[PDB]
Order: structure tokens, then sequence, then C-alpha cells
């Protein structure tokens, strides 16, 4: 192309302000490119392409829900490590924050926290006694709450120093000057565990799969139905129209297969089996297998509709997949 | 009501043809009532339950495809587990095949076989040489094939019987009457056992849950996001507009969850656990779970806006759910 060479080039000699590359960098995403690629390109390493992303995505926040005019000329051309720590936030408490981290004119380990303060303070409704919703507030109120856990040492001095350097409002700064007569503990409880699942690396994952519909059905509902792709990293699927989905275990047959799908019979639409009784069977077919051969079944075109054969002879047909799973419903 | 018990009476009694009985136990089924329903009610067992509905679904395609008029009278009154055995036939083919099983007065057993080969029969766009496509000529052309493998008893006699009882053409009568000159074997290879896969009793099955989208999402778009019922027997799930979908092991507290959800967010939302670097989490909530504690974590309603928090006393909040599984991408 024309557009996807200037941008590139701009960022391997990082030509504007940081600002421009996070949006040069979403332009090259939005138009197929990778982070390898662009790291290949241009000097671009995929940690700092995800930061001035992100960072450019809170500047924009910083612009539209109004911060100071002085604040974006600071964030303009530095402190993108910085906002990209501000990005859990929301808009207008990203703004906020913005003011204060220039303010404070503070490093991105400390911004981190800053970020991890308004978070906190933000879920109550109800607020603390003599504390106010500026951010600056809300990094005195952490450090009152954790000056309080230390009984001992020069450390409470120090955080209470923060309280006071931070705070907003004349009665937070009380709050906090309280502290200097009163020595007591207030411990907190740690948070609770949350309930993490690690995938299993030594069995395999669930696929899911399209249905078609039941049996009796036409060739082309079959061919109406899209390939299904699998959204990294989770696996997910998503789709627009009407659809019939399943999921079944990972046989090694079925994640094998390129593109399958699911139809509803019977078991008496194949050679019975044993002795028992004609009951519901869930079909998976590859629609990516229509080579011919004696010792399978496939779904054929019958003249405008579906039905399982198999073969002796090479067919003078047309072949729509290859049967690769039958199963019944699971016992009682 | 009123017509659910007529019905159900008109049942009771056996009072009309049966015919009438598989419609009206279509029409309990249309409206909620099932085998076992009907039969608490009426004296009908499921078996002959099913046996008449679909009975008179290729009755339908008697009269629809253009039966003979005489084969209806008979059909109307009696031979019900004889028209269910014609069932995966063709509408076109059904017609043909009843024509058929009046003519040569064939019990259930029988027309069993009789469908099966006009079954095996229609698989040819080139027919056999000295065949055509009426039913009796494919019944004939099934005792062919069966009477060549046979080289040795009376058997071939009684074979070679049924086939000029039953076919249509001169050409099909002469090919069979070959075989009282020509004693030679040709024998058929047996069909492919089929691929056949059952879910194992000892291991639990996966579950297909709905995913919301990228937080950061709004309160509205998680109540928008509705309720999924399993169709039974293969826990099938349709759906009508946009949706996402993941397939997740059936870990125990997520088949317990009555109405489960997912979201998909980072694990900087939650407390940091171990040294690891923020990465992608597969967030599931079950909605159903809205009962605060101080052990857990929950989704909430932050003025618009989802967020996961945990609570150390009882909130003055609306909870949307619980969060029951925390799970990073499988690994490389």
């Amino acid at each position: 192309n024309e557009l996807a060479q200037e941008l590139l080039r701009k960022l391997r000699q990082k030509q504007g302000n940081w600002v421009e590359w996070g949006q040069a960098i979403a332009s090259l995403q939005k138009s197929g490119y990778n982070p390898q690629d662009i790291f290949e390109a241009t000097g671009f390493e995929p940690v700092q392409q995800n930061q001035v992303i992100v960072g450019s995505q809170v500047y924009n926040s910083l612009e539209k829900s109004g911060a100071s005019a002085a604040t974006l000329a600071h964030y303009a051309t530095r402190g993108s490590d910085v906002l990209y720590e501000l990005r859990l936030l929301t808009h207008e408490e990203r703004a906020a924050a913005g003011d204060l981290t220039f303010t404070h004119k503070v490093d991105a380990d400390e911004a981190r926290e800053i970020a991890k303060a308004i978070k906190d303070f933000s879920r109550f409704r109800i607020l603390p006694e003599g504390f106010s919703n500026h951010p600056g507030d809300a990094v005195a109120y952490q450090a009152w709450k954790l000056a309080r856990q230390y009984s001992d040492l020069q450390e409470r001095s120090r955080l209470i120093a923060r309280g006071l350097r931070f705070a907003h409002s004349e009665t937070a700064r009380k709050q906090i000057e309280q502290l200097l007569v009163d020595f007591t503990v207030v411990s907190q409880r740690p948070a609770p565990i949350p309930p993490f699942f690690r995938f299993d690396t030594e069995d395999e994952l669930p696929r899911i799969v399209p249905v078609v519909g039941q049996l009796p059905l036409k060739a082309e509902e079959l061919k109406a139905v899209p390939l299904v792709e699998e959204i990294e990293p989770f696996r997910l699927v998503k789709f627009s129209g009407e659809q019939a989905w399943v999921a079944l275990p990972g046989w090694q047959v079925l994640l094998a297969a390129e593109d399958p799908v699911t139809i509803l019979a019977t078991s008496d639409r194949f050679p019975k089996q044993n002795q028992t009784e004609p009951g519901p069977v869930l079909v998976v077919v590859d629609r990516s297998q229509r080579e011919w051969n004696d010792f399978s079944y496939f779904v054929v075109d019958h003249d405008g509709e579906l039905d399982f054969q198999w073969f002796e002879t090479k067919p003078e047909f047309p072949i729509l997949g290859k049967v690769i799973i039958l199963v019944r419903p699971r016992r009682i």
C-alpha cells in the first residue's frame, strides 16, 4: 500500500509524539498487522506497542472528559507509562487522576497505586467521614487506612505526610492530622483468594459445533451454515443470525476436523449394529472431507435432500461431507 | 380447558380411526402434554402414541402425494404399525410404498424390509440393468441380490418367488427368471461398522455458556442476556439474535450454576495473587446467586457499569451475580 508504509516509517523514526504513535499502532492493528509484524518493520517492541495504544486511549479520555490544558501539554509528549496505569479507571475518573498525576509529577509505579486508590474509594455510595470524592482525598484516604495498620515506626509519619500532600479538602487533612495524636491499630483483613481454575494441560478442551437441524433436511440447509472461527485466546464463537449449537468433548477426531457440523437423526439411518431399538443419534460430519472410500459413511445430496450412505464403488455424485462421529444420548 | 379434555376423552374411548388419534396426540404435545401425561389420562401407551403420530404423518404423505383411493380407505382405519415402518422414506416414495403394501396385504415386519429395499434402490442414479424405479422392482431387486448370495437351498426358490410376486416390469421378471438357469454365487460385502462414540458415564460433559462481552461493559448489557435452555436429549442451545458462546469443561460448580454467564476481562480486576503479570481472564458468574458474603466476589451495578468487588460488610447495593470461576488462557 502507501499509508501502511508511511505509518510504519513514522514509528520507525519515532517521529511525532507518543500519542501519535499509539494511534498509528491502532491503525495498523485495525488494518491487519499483528504485534510481531510491527516489530519486524519498526523498532517498536510489542510491550511498548500495547502501552502506547492504551496510553493514547487514556489520553483520549483526558481530552474528552475535561482535564487541564497544562496536563495535556505534559502528557502529549511524555508519560505514556503513567497513563497506561490509569487504564482500568473510567473516562471521568481518568481526567481527574491525570490532573492529579501531573500536579504531583508522579512516576508510573506511584500512579499504579493512585489508580488502585481511586477505584477502591469509588466503591462507597456513602463516603468515609471527612473525605470527598476528589482523587486527592481518595489517595489520602488510602494513606489514612494504611497508616493505622502500622502502629510502630516512622512509616506512620511517612504515610501521614503522603496523605497531607495529596488531600484536597480541609476535613480530610484533619482526619489525617488526628493520627499524630491517636496511636491505635486498626488492622484490616486481607482480600479473599478469588476462585481460580486452570485449564488442565494434560486433557483436552471441549469444542462447540454448529447444528443444522433434525433430518429430514435439505442440501441447501447444510451449505448455508458458515464455517466457525474460534476467537483466541478462549476459543469464543460469535454469530449474528439464527443458529443452534452443541458443546462436545475434545475427541481427537473432532479437534482434527477442519469444518465440522452436527445433524440430529436416528440410529436406523445406519445399519442396525446390535439388538437395541432405534433411538436418537447425534451425527458429526466434516464438510472438508469429501474424497470417497469404502470403509466410511458420507452425507450426500440426494436430489435436494440430505442422506447418509456408504459406497462400495466410487460414486458419480457430489459428497457434502464425511461422517466422523455417531453418539447416542447420555445414559439415564 | 375444554378442548384438552375432549381430545383426551376421544383417545380414552378410541373413538375415531387411528389417524384421528395420531392427530389428537399431535395436538396434545403441541399444547404441552408429554407422553407420560397422556398415558395417565387415556389408556394410550407412549409407544403406541409415537406409532400413531408418525403413522398419521405417513398417512398424510399418502394423501398429499397421490396414492390410490382404495389404499387410503384401508389405511384410514387399519395398519398404523405398517405405515410407521415407512417413516424414513420421502413423501413421494411413501405413497408408492403404501400402494404396494396395500396391494400385497403386508404385515409390519415385511413392510420394514420393503422400506429398506426402497431406500437402498434409490441410491442409484443409473439403475440396475432391467429394473425400474417402481417399488415392486425395487423389492424385486432386493430379492434378486439376496438370492444370488445363497447358492444352496430352496431359499433361492422362495426368494425367486418373492421377486416375481413383487416385480412391476417385464424386464425385471426375466432378470429374476435367469436365476433358475444360472446357479452361481455373487456374495456381497457387509456394510462398514459406523463410527460410534459413547458419552462416558464416569466423567462430566461440557457446558456451553453465553458471553456478554469484554469489560468495560454496562449493567444493561448483562441483564439483556437471556437464560439458556438446554434442549434434551443432547443439550442443544438454539438462539435467534446476535450472541457469543464458549464451551467450558463440566466443572462441578458450573454444572451446578442455575444461570451462568461469561465476562472477558483481565487479572488486575482482582487482587494480584502471585508475581505474574496482568493477563486475560475468563470470568463466569451465576446471576442466580445474589446473597452477600465476605469470602467471595460479585458483579455489581456501579452506577451503570459492571465491576467486580468483594465486601467486608453487607452492601447497600444491587448485586447482579456471583463470581464462580476465574480462568487464564490455556498454556502455549
